[PDB]
């Protein structure tokens, strides 16, 4: 697998595949902080290689005969369906386990010893949970490497690493860390729950970024995020009074940013009624409220939206979601043959 | 790689058609509705399915679509239309990701058909998509970037089960296709012919060519007008309606008799097919039934050579094969 | 065309034909551990062997390719729905997956015509057996309802043979000693593969509270094997109450699940859940050769520090399964 395409060879980062690929043989992904610089530049051009080979009609089978267990014990489409694309058409095999309780998978039966057995007839797993930290649990026992599909709140890495290919494409400077260049995003929505929100802003804070959370109270940006973004930023020097912001409507955080990230507000997480119907309502994307962004403004969503962002916005060119979704077929495809191709 | 239909030359000066041409026009057609066939890719489906079914059965190489990926969209519960569409993906060399219910999915939170299939579509090749919903299908082909294939739907098509039905009827009397005044298909659809889709989409497939059907029935579940409307207008467009076109009973004895062909409806008692109520039927007559069957259809019947409703439910494979090839192969 | 290491050494020192056994296993099904004879034994674990070989020297496992198999699973499994699955996915083969009013005789008949051979799990006794008669194709029973699960007992006699090869020379010298602790009453797993064992030359200690006792229908099928071998001494069968006496001198410790769904209440349950728990100490009687098998999963019966033991192999048996179903679907399905 040859990196030919347009941005690597244009690139200033040159890279060392080969050496990459060693270090990433049999890494398990868990945080996004177990991505580092240079491993997030090998899976971007990595990932620009498999989107202009699908684009193209060519081979896409560079990883053949590997075996993924995926075990989604939460409902996924987007995740677990790219996943499994991604591994097909790499020219692998995938066995499903799609279990909806976490109790009535781990019958009686720890976590421990069910992922001590279940890698052994597998190269690797592909893993979500509703909960934060069975995740963990597994990485110990297993004997194969893990890529976390969402441990509850905690984080989501490859849609982190999607959405920030997403976001290169459209903004390629934010790899550039140069002082002049400053990225602004604004956090719109469950900022509390959301582990795409989560991963991903702790992955922006380590590049030339300042953030809008926009969100009503309850659903905050947790203060340990903060910290790990404030502590980022200031490691490389772009910490000021205005690298992070909070607002309460749509008008003001959407001021001056490049990237609007929307978010669904999770439902299943709210237990008083009235506070969920008031909370829903408050943050609700329209023409109208983009009317005043900036003109090369693009808007992100993980997915799925239930009533943030109305219909008429796919129609704007402002609109990337389903572009970024789809990427996640490219970035999937590229993690994967990273870590678990042949030395 | 590129699939040969024995016989070409015959079929084709048989037809007055060029069934290699046809077959590359399938390429990306979406069928939802036994509409979405006409005359010529009914045809090429027919022999399609047939050289499949023969090379599976001379245990020969069935690998005519390898490398396309599909995605499964099944949110009702199946058995047979699930399994049979899986096993021709599979066979054809091709590989499939299932959607089972609803629950495992993101709908659980709301998502929008739309949305949904808007995503999918670019995952994969093609998607076989059954929903009880009466529209969610035809919202899905409008937000799909790939063909779709209806493995069944709340309007009641479901046009697979059709065209293996009359794969199945062809089988044993191929003058179906040919419109020969001289030689007429009589058929008794029997029971449920109120609620059985299968009857009604079979029906109005059947009625293009030289047909005439008795219906079986009480009348609380009598065959519906608009139907009827449907098999009277398609007969009358090749000369083929008369008054003897569609008769109607309230029993076998008399429903029964001068049919090639019985087709069982599931009741979802008065017909209740046995060895003796077939004493009286043509020697040729073949005996039909979509499947699962309760007890419309005693087991003593499965030994009677006049029975084919598992032979039936074999051809869908052959056929699901051979619209799979036809609508995704490459060129 | 899978070819066996030491092929003609084996059939040398067993008076047997391996090739013409494994010829004559294509189409066989594989419902209970009575249709396999003791040929078909000796071919299924060299079988078996060879892919643990293959697997673990990164070589081309693909003997079984283009073959489309259904699994159907009417009761929940993780640990043998994906072993089987795996094993079909090695061998270059495909599976259609059931995880999950028409009678079952019309089901097989019909799904028997889409695929070359079905994998079967369904907790009532009766279904099973009226899916072979139905099938057109092959069927390997996965665990039913009448406490056959064949699969099971291969991998557990595979796993033992391996420490163990002697288990297999009918030698009157060389006989292998197990205990079975637990639940004997309903450890169904031990009833096979106790039957199983008991055609070679074997001795058995059963470790279990009184209600929990093996079933004497078990120890007489044994009795009756044993006796056919000239193995059978009033020493070949022994009854204990506690493990340390239980543990003495045997090659083998199996243990059993206490399964709570058996039980009436809770309280039941309690009685017997903790009776017998493997930790270290109770250890340390045992032979220096003893080694600790446990069909999983497992609760409290066998403490985690035990993993670390050398004596413990439990998770070597369970990936063992993964050898011994690629040998079995290898043997029945292939031209």
């Amino acid at each position: 697998l040859k990196l030919d395409n347009m941005f690597y060879i244009n690139s200033k980062y040159k890279i060392d595949l080969d050496k990459i690929m060693t270090k990433m043989k049999n890494k398990s992904v868990i945080n996004i902080d177990d991505v580092d610089d240079e491993e997030l530049l090998a899976i971007l051009y990595t990932s620009k290689q498999f989107e202009k080979i699908l684009k193209n009609n060519e081979d896409s089978k560079y990883l053949e005969n590997k075996v993924f267990c995926s075990v989604f014990l939460e409902p996924s489409t987007r995740t677990r369906c790219s996943f499994d694309a991604a591994i097909l058409k790499l020219g692998s095999k995938v066995l499903n386990i799609t279990d909806m309780n976490s109790t009535s998978f781990y019958k009686g039966e720890t976590v421990e010893d069910a992922f001590k057995i279940l890698s052994t007839y597998v190269d690797g797993i592909i893993y979500r949970d509703p909960s934060k930290k069975n995740v963990d649990i597994a990485v110990s026992s297993s004997s194969k490497p893990i890529i976390n599909a969402g441990n509850g709140t905690g984080e989501h890495p490859t849609q982190s690493l999607l959405d920030f290919y997403t976001i290169h494409n459209y903004f390629p400077f934010i790899l550039d860390r140069n002082i002049n260049k400053k990225l602004n995003i604004a956090f719109v929505g469950d900022l509390k729950n959301g582990r795409t929100v989560h991963s991903l802003s702790k992955l922006l804070s380590r590049y030339n970024v300042s953030f809008n959370f926009v969100s009503c109270k309850s659903l905050n940006i947790p203060k340990d995020i903060v910290n790990t973004i404030t502590y980022n930023l200031k490691k490389n020097n772009f910490y000021s009074d205005d690298s992070i912001k909070y607002f309460d409507n749509l008008e003001e955080g959407l001021e001056d940013v490049h990237i609007i990230y929307m978010t669904r507000i999770q439902k299943e997480r709210f237990t008083d009624v009235d506070e969920y119907n008031q909370y829903k309502n408050a943050f609700i994307l329209s023409n109208k409220t983009l009317e005043n962004t900036r003109d090369d403004t693009k808007i992100l969503h993980p997915l799925p939206r239930v009533n943030e962002i109305k219909v008429e916005v796919d129609s704007n060119p402002k609109s990337v979601y389903f572009t970024q979704a789809e990427n996640g077929l490219y970035v999937r495809m590229a993690l994967l043959y990273l870590i678990f191709s042949s030395t």
